[PDB]
């Protein structure tokens, strides 16, 4: 259930109730996510799923759905 | 899917890969969880699920499964 894992990781990272996280919301708009925070999020994703993420890759994470699609593709290849 | 949420929270909390987390393992033995950390975990659970947890309730969180079953029954309530 990669969607639930991602939703949970993003919710914890942003200090919000899991029920309140919107996977389709723009992260910068909805949660005030900045590029420094994306880098920190990427490090948690790398550890929790055991995958590599480049700066170029995490720079395109505009929504939770985008993070999910990246992690899904990475896990399939792994 | 409360089990997946709990496994993910515990894995992040304890700095381990989600696929490596054993929901039935004793948290103190397997992951060196002490009472200070347990209190901090309870604060995260309270925030993430929007529930109350007392010290007497979280003291029984000996495994990830205990956390799961507590949260599940709290959410039903």
């Amino acid at each position: 259930h990669p969607e639930v894992k991602i939703k949970t990781i993003l919710s914890l990272f942003l200090n919000i109730n899991i029920d309140d996280f919107n996977m389709d919301a723009n992260l910068a708009d909805a949660y005030d996510m900045d590029s420094t925070e994306l880098a920190d999020l990427a490090k948690e994703i790398e550890k929790e799923f055991g995958i590599s993420v480049t700066k170029s890759q995490f720079s395109h994470w505009e929504t939770g759905r985008a993070v999910l699609d990246f992690v899904s593709s990475s896990l399939n290849d792994k």
